[PDB]
DNA sequence: TGTACAATGGG
């Protein structure tokens, strides 16, 4: 170990969410596009342009900020303009603003949660032609990908899926080397 | 446009 020592540190602390717990934010974040929707339905922006603003915001209630493979940013303007254009919307609508701010807000917490599996699984694949951090990085980016596309009602442990993304990310990783 | 038993020190 170096100086992800402390990465492992800043993960290790977070405790593991239990089942009810897992619901309840994936009910969040699922109910949270789904209002993110009815907002770029309204604004006419991107979708994933009004979550990523939202996301910043919120992003300082975290637990882990300097998360590896995530996506950081995006631009303080874009950051203004977009929510600017959005807290000054109509007054029928901000209860949505404010399920896609838990929703995201949510996905958040998720992630951090699940982030000492990654690692777990990670350790599987040393010794392949990629540095741990690099495995942690595509590790971390099949757990964004698994709790974008995580269906809760089919009643499976959050744990299996993520395992399935946070493999075919390191596989398909590791075969982009050739 | 679909990817799913659980898995978070390991076995
Ligand atoms: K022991
Ligand atoms: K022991
Ligand atoms: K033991
Ligand atoms: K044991």
């Amino acid at each position: 170990s170096d100086p992800v020592r402390q990465y492992l540190h800043e993960i290790g602390q977070v405790p593991l969410l239990t089942l009810e717990e897992e619901i309840d934010l994936a009910r969040k974040v699922e109910e949270g596009m789904e209002a993110i929707k009815k907002l770029s339905e309204a604004t006419g922006l991107d979708q994933e342009l009004i979550r990523e603003v939202v996301r910043a915001k919120i992003l300082g209630t975290a637990r882990i900020q300097k998360i590896p493979g995530l996506k950081e940013k995006p631009d303080p303007k874009t950051v203004e303009e977009v929510d600017g254009k959005l807290k000054s919307l109509p007054k029928e609508l901000k209860r949505y603003l404010h399920i896609a701010r838990e929703g995201e807000a949510a996905r958040q917490h998720l992630i951090e949660a699940n982030l000492r599996l990654v690692v777990s699984i990670a350790k599987k694949y040393t010794g392949r032609g990629l540095s741990f951090l690099d495995l942690i990085q595509e590790g971390n980016q099949g757990l964004i990908r698994a709790v974008e596309k995580f269906e809760y009602k089919r009643r499976f442990k959050f744990s299996t899926y993520a395992t399935w993304w946070i493999r075919q990310a390191i596989n398909r990783a590791i075969a982009d080397q050739a």
